[PDB]
């Protein structure tokens, strides 16, 4: 077994509280309501996250003239805390993108994301993925969500990052976050089937294959 997931990173700073910019609940609502009946897509739409930021760490590092290190996509399952968690060894967030990166979108303008995602030339995961809202999806399948990512770049520190995504969202520091980010998902009671490590797998084997880093589940490989 090669596992990375633990529950390590400790709370070491307070808390600083946000609140939901204006047309991010509504966003969050459209994207649960777009893709309920194949909800089992928000674990998809996280491993593209994941790829897309080692593939960001990447980028860095052939700047840098260093080597590529792990670079890996990890799935957890807790049947017993009803948890799904997933990490990644990538790019991470920083701070800022902490506190803004939610109401990306909405303050940029969604119309552009509302029109393709009404014309439906593709699949409304895909369009969501494509859009950058794919974390959104983390939501519609959770009763809280809980963040821990500390960005590549120098300096950056570790964060704990929390919401139920009702309207606030809560940040602190913390120790013991590894390089990159780790999602852990507490599903809403009719989304338990996710905290299954077979159903799990069904999953996602589907389409391990187009994964283009290794990726693992319970300490297994899946490519
Ligand atoms: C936890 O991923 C996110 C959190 C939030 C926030 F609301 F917590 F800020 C907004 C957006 C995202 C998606 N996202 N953005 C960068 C990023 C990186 Cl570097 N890695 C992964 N795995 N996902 C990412």
């Amino acid at each position: 077994l090669h596992s990375i997931i633990s529950s390590t990173e400790s709370v070491q700073g307070s808390t600083s509280k946000h609140e939901f910019q204006a047309e991010t609940k509504k966003l969050l609502d459209i994207v649960a309501r777009s893709l309920y009946s194949e909800k089992e897509v928000f674990i998809r739409e996280l491993i593209s996250n994941a790829s897309d930021a080692l593939e960001k760490l990447r980028h860095k590092l052939v700047s840098d003239g260093q080597a590529l290190p792990e670079m890996e996509i990890h799935l957890q399952t807790n049947a017993e805390k009803g948890t799904i968690t997933i990490q990644d060894t990538g790019i991470g967030m920083t701070q800022e993108e902490l506190v803004s990166n939610l109401g990306t979108i909405a303050r940029s303008g969604s119309k552009a994301f509302l029109d393709a995602l009404q014309n439906q030339a593709e699949a409304s995961s895909k369009i969501i993925g494509q859009f950058g809202v794919g974390f959104y999806s983390a939501f519609m399948v959770a009763d809280r969500v809980e963040v821990y990512s500390r960005s590549a770049a120098p300096g950056s520190l570790g964060y704990q990052w929390l919401s139920d995504g009702s309207g606030v969202f809560e940040i602190a520091e913390a120790s013991g976050v590894r390089t990159g980010t780790k999602i852990i998902i507490h599903l809403k009671s009719d989304c338990k089937e996710f905290s299954s490590e077979a159903r799990v797998r069904d999953v996602v084997t589907k389409y391990s294959n187009f994964v283009s880093f290794p990726l693992y589940l319970n300490g297994r490989r899946m490519n």
